[PDB]
């Protein structure tokens, strides 16, 4: 599962959060986007591709993902795109559960930050930089780095 990310939009406190999960490590990337549109979604996905190795994206078929602009960008960047209906187990199996967890952590940080954006960043940080609570457990960020390094 080198380069494989699964992505979905979720909604929290009236805002749209585009969430990307590196499926092999569980590392999370997340950004608030202005609108659930082709243009905002292309913009955010390009930011992810600029920062991380992405070989394939697994999404649902929302019109912000399934459209000529995204199709063209992903072709141009050499990224495979897998999609089906919202919630499908083929390309969206991890998102309900991950978005559930992320929101719990966002809520946790809300009262101690000055913005939703900072609450999100703190929740993401916690999830990426906490070791799995098991004997050999690694943080998702570590698993990411280690997997890429070997690759």
């Amino acid at each position: 599962h080198m380069g494989i990310w699964q992505m979905d939009c979720t909604h929290f406190d009236g805002k749209i959060i585009l969430v990307g999960i590196h499926v092999e490590s569980g590392y999370i990337w997340a950004q608030i986007i202005s609108q659930e549109t082709a243009d905002c979604t292309v913009k955010a996905v390009l930011q992810l591709l600029s920062a991380h190795n992405v070989t394939e994206l697994q999404t649902d078929n929302g019109p912000n993902f399934k459209n000529q602009k995204m199709e063209g960008v992903l072709n141009y960047m050499g990224v495979k795109h897998k999609f089906g209906i919202p919630g499908n187990p083929q390309s969206q199996a991890l998102v309900e559960n991950v978005n559930h967890t992320l929101k719990v952590w966002i809520q946790k940080f809300l009262p101690e930050t000055t913005s939703l954006d900072n609450a999100l960043s703190l929740a993401v940080h916690s999830l990426n930089f906490k070791r799995r609570g098991r004997i050999g457990g690694m943080a998702p960020y570590e698993l990411l780095a280690q997997q890429e390094s070997l690759r």
